[PDB]
């Protein structure tokens, strides 16, 4: 139920109108419209514990540091809530792949998924460590459901789960790969 | 309870780190120190209909438009969800009181309460209008105990529950004015 409203408000709020013009956001930048191997998709990081740092590069989730920070893409400008010009934009990211060319890819992970963790910590009452787990797999499905209703959002996201003991350079490289 | 999670989002993603440090954000800019009549408190305007126009400056809200953007803050930047800097900012309106002194003030709607309409609407069979109804409630009564529990917040907000049918420009001038 709670997880239910986090998954609308991450598609009404974000997802809805940032999915459908991801594509053309990012050639708007020279430095990342001339690359190969740059997946124009972005892909939603979803950790079962639903907790992360907010800097990827290096972070816990990166410990061969094969992940780095590319700058971010063009800020998207829109009007919402009385707040003009609210800015929506993106990180990118080069990931190594051994000796062959570097990956790059929008990585991006699932905010709402933050406020679960942060209310399991900050009102155990309201949310348990172990109520917090179900509705992370009611928000997956849900928004998993959502997306999937949505004609313009098709191929422009990855939904990429992985329990934070698993390296994340490895789980991205393989959605890397198959595509 | 879904209107539940909505208020913790809202602060933990938002008010949490915006409104301690408010004041003190709108205050880097010349324009708005030496502003009289200048309350330096966001003041969330929460309409009933949980609908409303991204643009206050002559929306249906103003019919007599009184109310003008004055400009934006400067952005607060925070690195969130992977997201190098995201960019934190309001915006500054003007608020007209006849031949008097004009008003300034910081204004927003509760961006959470765009989610419960946009439910209702898509899809009525897991949040009817009646449900819709009863959740706004839940959400104000929740957003007001969070904040009040936490002293950082204390004061450096307004909650602004209105009917759509009212004039904004009356109910902001009147709660600005009731404020002494
Ligand atoms: N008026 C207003 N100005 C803001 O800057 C702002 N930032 C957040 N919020 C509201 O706080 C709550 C929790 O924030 P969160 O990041 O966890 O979820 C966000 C986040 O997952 C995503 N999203 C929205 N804006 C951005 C953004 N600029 N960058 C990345 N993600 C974003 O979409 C969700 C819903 O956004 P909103 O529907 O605008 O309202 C949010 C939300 O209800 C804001 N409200």
């Amino acid at each position: 139920n709670v997880a239910d409203g986090l998954a609308w408000s991450y598609y009404f709020g974000y997802l809805k109108f940032v999915l459908p013009e991801l594509e053309k956001q990012i050639e708007k930048t020279s430095k990342f419209r001339s690359k190969e191997k740059f997946v124009k998709k972005m892909f939603i990081l979803i950790p079962s514990n639903c907790f992360w740092d907010d800097k990827i590069p290096g972070s816990d989730y990166d410990p061969q540091n094969r992940i780095t920070f590319e700058g971010n893409t063009e800020p998207l400008e829109k009007t919402r809530g009385g707040v003009f010009l609210r800015h929506y934009k993106h990180s990118v990211y080069e990931i190594k792949d051994g000796e062959n060319e570097p990956w790059f890819c929008i990585m991006e992970y699932a905010t709402p998924l933050l406020t679960l963790y942060d209310m399991s910590v900050a009102q155990p009452g309201e949310l348990s460590r172990e109520e917090r787990d179900a509705q992370v797999v009611v928000f997956l499905r849900k928004l998993q459901d959502i997306l999937e209703g949505d004609r313009a959002c098709q191929g422009k996201y990855e939904l990429v789960t992985f329990s934070p003991d698993r390296d994340l350079a490895d789980v991205m490289l393989r959605k890397l790969k198959d595509s």
